[PDB]
């Protein structure tokens, strides 16, 4: 056959992209990854900077190195930073939007999040994005401000009255018409940032998605819902990285007919692992086939094999990610 | 006008629920304590259902109050409760990420299930800050746009999802799993079905509103009063709280005032002083109360006290001056 290489070397060939994301559910080896990716990057690029939105510490236990809120140079390199992330009338009002549209805080922390790594100066940035879930309501967040923008809009029809009433009452800084202008303003700010962002994300030239994977239904379930969704809103995908596969270099025609003339002559134990491994490689076949019917056309398909230990320090890192790289 | 008494409630002898909301510290739960208190008279049995996350119940009546109908001291029959790999996890776990507010709805749906099968006579709810009452009400949507979520992803991924069923026997069957959450999804629907049903009959469930002389609290107010109404739910009772005397009117106290204040000592100058401009701000929110109800609501102004309202003698003076004033 030919199809697209499959490594991520496509991503370090693109030396005009700002943004590479790096999604999936929990545990297929976002942040693995997304190290990887920078350890690459910090090769030809010349500042590189890792963000974790994941909820835990992980880009800490991975790279071996405490990684503070601001960018914490890697050890061992020169020019790549890490960093992870976890009366008033005004007041009130926020509040009850807060509580009317859940997702418009997390709307205001992306936003601030954007301008602060926007003003950082980078040439690129790798996004350790939290699991699928959470980043599918992170690109619907347009649609989680059109809504706040209504309910304010609703808010101002429904209480006009009693706000302009009290306006004559409470002077100094708590005018309830202010108030409502002033949370405008804000949800205003929060979009134009928003949009200018989304704007730089549209743009296949500056950003891509890479989606993490195990050969295991979920996994690849999700894989499917995130892809969809980011074809939905304009976000190039191009990459699925299928990790952890049981050594994909041999196949298991080959292993089953050795496993079928050799199997008796082994003692019982290994006879039963060597059954089991051979098991679950069939069962990941089938979903690196499926992996490959729904991708692979479109998308460089990159496989991974499972290690027995797990890939934390700088040195782990650069071996993993020159496999990512050109395997 | 109205009694300006909560007597009304007493009077209906049909209410099965009575919800008393308002903003934080306005006085619900001082509110929904009282009620029961003196519905324990009328009626047979009498629950106080706290969906207050603090455990506000226990510090109200002086008493550890359970998770379960805990009877009170000194009744016998008032009780009261304060409340706190896998295909259809991780299912669960997206449809939670999906539509923010989904488990919620299950949690308040297994507990109408738990009260309505404790079978009281009436339950009075100390309901939480108006911003999480006003997302109870919009409960059913809620669950109409997660059954609406898992239909559109059923569609969408059906073939990835009965390719995996093939492979994967016996259990873990995800489309197994998808028909498991449309089926919880189902139960949870049908409890509150019930629930919105009984919500929407004024002989069976009322809303009491809570607030304080002051914009905020009366602002809030009103953005329930709206809610109750654009979802057919019954109010009828306003209780202003903590009034600063509500027995005379500023007029008098601050003619007295201007005409004698400098003949007092600074201290008790300085207190009358602001007493006074408290009651004038207190007395226009009083106003901007009968301008917006009154009409339509008992209205029932509760004084201010020195001390915290805890303890079962404290709960029976305010509730005798909540129902008969
Ligand atoms: N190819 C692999 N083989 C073996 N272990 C791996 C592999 N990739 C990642 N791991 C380990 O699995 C754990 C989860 O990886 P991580 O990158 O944290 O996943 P995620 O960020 O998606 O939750 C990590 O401790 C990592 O060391
Ligand atoms: N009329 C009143 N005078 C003095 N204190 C009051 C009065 N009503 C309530 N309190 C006190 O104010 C506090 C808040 O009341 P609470 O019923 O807990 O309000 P909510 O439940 O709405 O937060 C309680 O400690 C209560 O004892
Ligand atoms: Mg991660
Ligand atoms: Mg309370």
């Amino acid at each position: 056959l030919d199809l697209p290489d499959p490594s991520l070397k496509n991503i370090i060939d693109q030396t005009t992209l700002q943004w590479v994301f790096v999604g999936g559910k929990g545990g297929v080896g976002k942040t693995t990854t997304s190290c990887c990716l920078g350890v690459q990057l910090a090769k030809s690029r010349t500042k590189v900077l890792l963000v974790s939105t994941d909820p835990a510490h992980n880009l800490s236990d991975a790279f071996c190195q405490k990684i503070g809120r601001e960018p914490t140079p890697i050890h061992g390199f020169d020019n790549l930073c890490a960093m992870e992330i976890d009366n008033d009338v005004f007041g009130q009002m926020f509040n009850d939007l807060q509580n009317s549209i859940p997702g418009i805080d997390e709307a205001m922390s992306f936003s601030e999040l954007m301008k602060q790594v926007q003003q950082l100066d980078f040439d690129v940035v790798v996004f350790d994005t939290a699991p699928t879930g959470h980043t599918l309501r992170l690109l619907s967040f347009p649609t989680i401000l059109e809504k706040a923008f209504a309910k304010v809009w609703e808010l101002k029809d429904r209480f006009g009255g009693l706000i302009g009433q009290a306006t004559a009452l409470m002077s100094g800084g708590n005018n309830p018409a202010a108030a409502q202008e002033q949370l405008l303003g804000k949800l205003e700010e929060t979009r134009a940032v928003i949009n200018k962002v989304n704007q730089a994300f549209q743009d296949p030239t500056k950003t891509t998605f890479v989606c993490v994977c195990i050969p295991e239904f979920l996994s690849i379930y999700e894989t499917e819902r995130l892809v969809q969704e980011l074809s939905k809103y304009g976000i190039d995908s191009h990459n699925i990285v299928v990790n952890q596969v049981l050594f994909p270099e041999k196949d298991a025609e080959e292993l089953s007919a050795w496993y079928e003339a050799n199997g008796a002559t082994l003692p019982k134990e290994a006879r039963e692992i060597c059954s089991k491994l051979l098991a679950r490689k069939r069962m990941q076949d089938k979903y690196i086939g499926q992996c490959f019917d729904l991708y692979g056309d479109d998308f460089h398909v990159v496989l991974m094999p499972l290690l027995d230990y797990e890939v934390r320090g700088v040195e782990k890192l650069k071996t993993f990610s020159e496999l990512l790289v050109d395997p």
